[PDB]
């Protein structure tokens, strides 16, 4: 038509005008109105007490709501219907919820698995979940043997456990509860890719949480007792096991991690950088002076020096470097390749010691998390290829004896040095990994190892761009031009006579045409067709503007956009692998760096039950002080918000109204 | 704009030394590598700068001579080769010259870019208040007497 | 010079304490201040009434 | 020694306890206790009435801060000293500052340039600076014939003129008052380096408040009586003359200038896209058509179809086009040349049209807006390329009679060509300022455009560095090498000879050598001297690592920030743009593109009639808009502590009231 | 807190504050950001102080060249050298005459102020 008409098409019954004037009374703050309008309701016919607006309201809210006490006694002498009341008054933070608790298909507002303990626990406030817990309330466990109540529930039970109040109360330690806690819901947002968001939400708290007892934490001693409780310094390897990077690297916390570091140093970190560049350097270079020590005289002054660990990172790295530097020397010194030089006798130590190293590094921590970690994949990848290279130079000793260069291109001397090679570039890319202890290429190289996963993600897309190229200019190529009679045969040849000829070839082509490293000549016809030279042309030429334009500048936006997420978090996340790096130096059984660590480097009981009672009261001493000052400083912190609601106004404003109603009472 | 590329140079200057490191690992690689399959003395011209490019990764220097320059499209593939007939050798080393060109080219220098992002969103906020202190250091030199007529 | 800081410091603590008002944000304690500036009137009245 | 000793090194005097008793009889908002005091205070022994904290409070300004109008009587009905008083009662927007005005080396805290009025401007309360312009009060004038009063006053009094309630009263229209105040403190923002920000913020302010005038502009004929408002369309003439970027693409005006661009055309915006590009291509196609008419008969329906704008952008441009398939045409078809080909006998019209359109765009406007545009003075280099290409040929053509090749390298047909050729990059890139025109590739083209003023800073550095490296490898290789023999001697032929030899040829060879186009053996040395060839390629590799790695990537980096900084700005800025583009074609004298360009009391009554017509609707938008600032100011979703200060003293002063009365 | 009213009344009792060299390890360097976050404040320095640009210039000095000390707590003590160095600014703000000015820039105890802020690194009192 010209209009629309507008009706209510969701009915509501609405309430009778006296029934309008009663929750007119209330609300109003009338302390007389509706004493005088319930005691006419005990009289059934003129109204009923437990009237419902058409927008909730059921008369005992609005005393909830609209924050008064009085009316909640008075309307609690008389019989209104609770129903979820309980639960409003929670939410609001109301204090009163006492007198809902010490006394006395409804379209209640809340899913209904929510009983009062969970929805206290997502209010997060302390009082009202002590209020409920001397009552006596238990959640229900998670675990099992129509669906969106049951991970709706899942997610209110892990919701209200992962509350610093329900751990604050309610836990033998907080410390674990937060651990575990975030642990589960971590490893649970990985689960459900639904609902991801809320349990890293979750456990995000968890980890703030235990930080926010770490800042409680005075008096260096109870810092002690905290990291150092086991059920060493336990409770730093099982926070750094849980992944707490905010426990780790609070700054109170690296205070007892770099006092641990440097053990006899005296204001190490208070000297000029040039001396600590002098010291490192002649503690570098004594290396095998202070690690025959510890073997000759373990109880001495030069055997209780290496036990210190930063003096560990410096003879352990410099003798790292010093295999470096050998490796840099064998370069500047037959197909029966025997002790080719001197150089390999020096080195078969080092190697047997990485892989001594490895194996021993193996034997604790496991599997997984020794394959969590990149540096350790390439350290095995680095002692394969050595493995590799001693073993086909033993075997390329024996059964062969002499062509010059003339050889089988697959003989063992040159597949030897091929992997020998290989594993001198991953042997020197692992200085890099000595960054960490670094303040200043630190952060910097944890920040490149974060974006070096976000590149993987690209390069896949990338490789099925070669597979689509590659497919196309070999199809279009491998019948128009082939060459059997030509002499060098490849793209590196100095003419590139054939590059999209064979598929591998054509990958070849593709991958160093990223680079300005292949012409335009290549894309000839040794014939006469110029319409398929054409094709393949503008088939290598949109391969060059989708390859160097469309997806290598996307690759530089998507590091733009990582790296600005990734160096936010930056210093927490350096720190957290500064320590992993210097808690791997704290236990003996890891001295003797790599030449030294099987032989000389070749010239070529009540008791327990009173120290568990005396460490477990102790802990539970300090802890129920970090968690009463905790629950203090939050508590302190929720009134400082710089935010005031509109519900505030709303108890100021009945404040004032009941107040006048009274008064206004007593005058008239 | 100087100052703010001033601010930038101590943080490009952090960067070059990862850098650094890769272009010793695929240097110690590829010298160890071709320092025995190949050799050839008998050439007019023996470096990479010569216009035939004949051993590039022979020496340690000029390996690093040779990775350094093949940052940019100054070198090309004929350099891997080997006067022998070695083609795992060749394929082994051309493999470790594109890891290089990968790690250098693709992944360190983009990083490279994304970190003057940061930097230089960092700095051009304090710019305007860096700019004048420079300004007033450059200025409050011409103040005194005993430094005029110029040299 | 201590007269000039002696006017640069009176009306930079009057120009602090100005701006200690203006900060466009109200903590919960402001109406824990005026809920009990209502409150003990009321049992002051009442007491007075009664 | 082990502690610190902490004295109040800048002592005051400390005011008697009983004048404390009287300064905490107010702050709670005593009518009693004030008055009690007062009249013990008229007996000099006890208290002193003008006492003054050790922090400000004086008496009367607690009353003020603490915002209490009983108070304020109760003092000014004594002999309190008001002196700055008046102005804290104006910080406040207290409304009893009536109180301060119809009645009655000290430490002012306002600099003592400050008048109520200015401090009245400054807080923008609509009320106030009405009280204060009743009782008439005036402001200083700026211009001039010890220098932080004259610097701090002259902002101060740009401050309160720049304020939208001495614009909204106190000006004949606001408009002017608020183009012309954004015009000054720009340009006044130009001239201090020192105080930029500030003017830039108060010239962004004017620029607000003309939009938030256009705001509430209802029913459109009172649009047009602002936008006609000639003391055409004068006023968007004057406000794209003040860069009022915001004033225009208002939502309001660009429907206005949508339809005006849109004549006799029935919902145009509403069509399919490709019925666009069809009735834009056929009516692109019959350009000579439709500008064969309006020389015939310009009162007819094809005459007046190209009077309307959005055809006049179809046939000009259409005209271009043609203009450069033609140039495209030009090369798929003798010393002493001739007008030669049929091509430039076709084309002479067309360069005509275009240099007589130049003049005929420079005989308006003047040379500081003619120059002011870059496409402008784009056009003037193409033009000048085309009168030296034509020039050239007929002086070619004169005295030049025939040697096929072999010519004097400087031989006028070569330079016509050359400058002929350099004339068609410049022509065929004015198709990109037609972008602007489009809403996809518009906002695109001028985000770009406004990136290119960041780029050329950039490439000063870069010039610097060049003759820095060219400096030091010429200076190198000057001595060791100079292949005089060879065949080819540059950097541009087969084997690249001599590239560092002479300063102009290194200038060639790092410029080209940010591209891959240049091969390292041009560092050779045809001597033996290993030691000059490494240190001249290391010199070359330091330069392909601050040109390259260090300079470019810093030069992407600030793409990067400039290009976020313009893309919040990019919508308006473009329609800004537009409308420059647009406006261009609204006027007559100025159709018929490039080809066929050249082959008394009533005037007392109109403008009493105009003028008394706009300060009705201007009445009207200075009333609802006051209304509508007034409005938002209650909504800022932020409560300052001085709220809070007046309730409390609004629930204590009646305590003190109610206690009074009981006990 | 930076309240200048109840520093104001605990200076006229006379109360004194620890100097913080020395010749378990939380309490001494937790106290000593205290006895350092404490006399950073404008208000002690507004107070208490013979003049408050030495004692704003001095303790952003000391603040900064301690935050490079002590990697942690970095952020805290930079971020009392950032308060220092933000209350000369805010001192200069309140100059209003040339005269004033020129007493304050050439306070000798040429331009001796302005070389000694530009001797602190003071980037905001300068600009
Ligand atoms: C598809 C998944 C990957 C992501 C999606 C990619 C988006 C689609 C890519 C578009 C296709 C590439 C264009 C076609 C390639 C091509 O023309 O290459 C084919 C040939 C190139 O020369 P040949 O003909 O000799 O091969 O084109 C020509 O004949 C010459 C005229 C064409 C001019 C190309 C204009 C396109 C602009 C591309 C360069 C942009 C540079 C950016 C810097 C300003
Ligand atoms: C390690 C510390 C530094 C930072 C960490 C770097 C991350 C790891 C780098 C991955 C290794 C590089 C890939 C291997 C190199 C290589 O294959 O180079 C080795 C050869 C290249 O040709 P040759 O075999 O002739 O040498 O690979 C081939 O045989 C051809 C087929 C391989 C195709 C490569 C596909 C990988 C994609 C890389 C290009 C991405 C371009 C981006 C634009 C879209
Ligand atoms: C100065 C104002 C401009 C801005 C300031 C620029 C900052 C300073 C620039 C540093 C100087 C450049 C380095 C020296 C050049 C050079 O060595 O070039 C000189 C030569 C290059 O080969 P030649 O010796 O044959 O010339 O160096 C060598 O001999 C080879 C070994 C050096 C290896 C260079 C390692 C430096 C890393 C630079 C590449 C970074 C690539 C980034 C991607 C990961
Ligand atoms: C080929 C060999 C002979 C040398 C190649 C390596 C060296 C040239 C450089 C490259 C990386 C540098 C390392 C990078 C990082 C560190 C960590 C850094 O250790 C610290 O920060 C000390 C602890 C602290 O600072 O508290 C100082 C030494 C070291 C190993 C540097 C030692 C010198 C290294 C190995
Ligand atoms: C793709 C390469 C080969 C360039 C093609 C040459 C021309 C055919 C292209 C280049 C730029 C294009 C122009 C870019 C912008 C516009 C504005 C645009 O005009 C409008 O937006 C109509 C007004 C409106 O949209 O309200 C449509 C035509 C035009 C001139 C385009 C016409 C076709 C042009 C001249
Ligand atoms: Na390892
Ligand atoms: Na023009």
């Amino acid at each position: 038509r010209d209009r629309i008409p507008l009706r209510i098409v969701r009915a509501e019954s609405e309430l009778s005008p006296s029934e309008k004037a009663y929750l007119n009374a209330v609300e109003k703050g009338d302390y007389a109105s509706v004493k005088k309008s319930l005691e006419e309701a005990e009289i059934y016919f003129k109204i009923n007490i437990n009237c419902i607006d058409p927008l909730g309201r059921t008369a005992l809210l609005i005393a909830i709501e609209n924050e008064n006490l009085e009316l909640i006694e008075l309307l609690l002498s008389f019989n209104v219907y609770v129903g979820d009341a309980l639960l409003h008054a929670i939410r609001k933070e109301v204090v009163g919820a006492v007198e809902l608790l010490l006394n006395h298909k409804q379209f209640s507002e809340f899913t209904p698995d929510i009983t009062p303990i969970i929805l206290a626990a997502h209010t997060n406030n302390y009082e009202i979940i002590k209020l409920l817990v001397q009552k006596g309330v238990s959640v229900p466990r998670p675990h099992e043997v129509d669906s969106l109540r049951h991970s709706r529930s899942r997610l209110n039970i892990y919701k209200a456990l992962a509350s610093p109040s329900l751990i604050a109360l309610s836990s033998e330690d907080p410390f674990l509860t937060a651990f575990q806690l975030s642990w589960e819901l971590q490893e649970l947002s990985k689960v459900e890719n639904e609902f991801k968001s809320e349990y890293e939400e979750l456990s995000r708290q968890c980890k703030q949480f235990a930080k926010d007892l770490l800042d409680q934490t005075r008096s260096s001693r109870e810092l002690e007792i905290i990291l150092n409780y086991r059920d060493d310094l336990a409770r730093l390897k099982l926070a750094i096991k849980y992944r707490q990077k905010e426990f780790v690297a609070q700054p109170n916390c690296q205070q007892l991690l770099a006092s641990r570091w440097y053990d006899e140093f005296p204001g190490w970190r208070r000297r000029h950088w040039a001396v600590k560049m002098v010291t490192c350097f002649i503690i570098g270079l004594l290396f095998p002076v202070f690690s025959v020590c510890y073997l000759i005289a373990p109880k001495s002054p030069l055997g209780l020096f290496i036990r210190k660990p930063f003096i560990k990172f410096i003879c352990h790295t410099a003798s790292y470097l010093t295999f470096l530097f050998l490796l840099l020397l064998a370069s500047q010194h037959n197909r029966q390749g025997p002790p080719p030089t001197i150089v390999e006798w020096m080195i078969l130590p080092w190697v047997l010691g990485f892989i001594w190293g490895e194996i021993k590094q193996m034997w604790d921590g496991g599997l997984q998390d020794y394959i969590h970690d990149w540096w350790n994949l390439m350290d095995f990848v680095m002692n394969s290829l050595y493995l590799a290279t001693i073993s086909l130079k033993i075997v390329a000793f024996v059964k062969y004896s002499n062509p010059r260069e003339s050889w089988d291109m697959w003989h063992p001397t040159l597949v030897a040095e091929a992997l020998f090679a290989i594993a001198n570039i991953f042997s020197s890319l692992r200085l890099i990994s000595l960054f960490t202890a670094n303040s200043h290429l630190g952060p910097l190289q944890i920040s490149l190892g974060r974006m070096l996963l976000d590149i993987l993600k690209f390069l896949f897309i990338y490789c099925l761009v070669l597979l689509a190229f590659a497919n196309g200019l070999n199809q279009l190529y491998f019948y128009y031009e082939e060459t059997k009679g030509l002499s060098c045969k490849g793209i590196r040849c100095e003419k590139q006579n054939n590059a999209f000829s064979t598929l591998f070839e054509t990958l070849q082509s593709l991958f160093w045409s990223i680079f300005g490293l292949i012409n335009l000549y290549v894309t000839n016809v040794k014939a006469q067709h110029e319409f398929t030279e054409f094709v393949g042309a503008t088939m290598f030429g949109t391969y060059n503007v989708i390859s160097l334009v469309v997806l290598l500048n996307m690759l530089i936006a998507m590091m733009n956009n990582s790296y600005q997420l990734i160096a936010d978090h930056a210093d927490i996340e350096w720190k957290f692998a500064r320590t992993k790096l210097w808690m791997s130096y704290f236990e003996e059984g890891g001295t003797l760096p790599t030449p030294f660590n099987v032989i000389p480097s070749p010239k070529s009981i009540g008791r327990r039950a009173a120290d568990n009672l005396r460490r477990h009261h102790q802990y539970q001493e300090v802890m129920r002080n970090l968690v009463k000052r905790y629950v203090a400083a939050m508590i302190r912190e929720a009134k400082t918000e710089e935010g005031l609601t509109e519900e505030n106004v709303k108890e100021l404003k009945q404040d004032i109204s009941s107040f006048r109603f009274e008064v206004l009472g007593l005058l008239r």
